[PDB]
């Protein structure tokens, strides 16, 4: 009946963006039953764009643990705000918050 007995709860870890033209907020969400990753932006639905992406890395067989980084291409200063990763499965949902420094200068 049990093929999977393991049920891994999801828990997010997030780090602080790094500052390069090419921005990358690298998070780490743990768990066997795969959480929707749902990035939220000041409150408001975050959705990927070509410009804001979402990377799902290929994890070790051996980790229970998803990697992957929201990489944005060309950042923008409307980005310039509060991010949060929510992670949910069956098990719970998770939660952490970023707030990176997206600030332009135009031209």
């Amino acid at each position: 009946d049990d093929d999977d007995d393991v049920s891994f709860c999801a828990s997010v870890q997030l780090h602080t963006a790094v500052e390069m033209h090419h921005w990358c907020i690298p998070f780490s969400v743990d768990g066997q039953p795969a959480p929707s990753l749902r990035w939220l932006f000041n409150g408001s639905v975050l959705n990927e764009t070509s410009f804001i992406f979402t990377e799902f890395l290929e994890p070790a067989a051996n980790e229970t643990v998803r990697h992957g980084c929201l990489r944005l291409n060309q950042p923008t200063h409307v980005n310039n705000g509060n991010y949060t990763l929510l992670a949910a499965n069956p098990c719970g949902q998770a939660s952490a918050s970023i707030m990176a420094a997206f600030m332009d200068n135009p031209f």
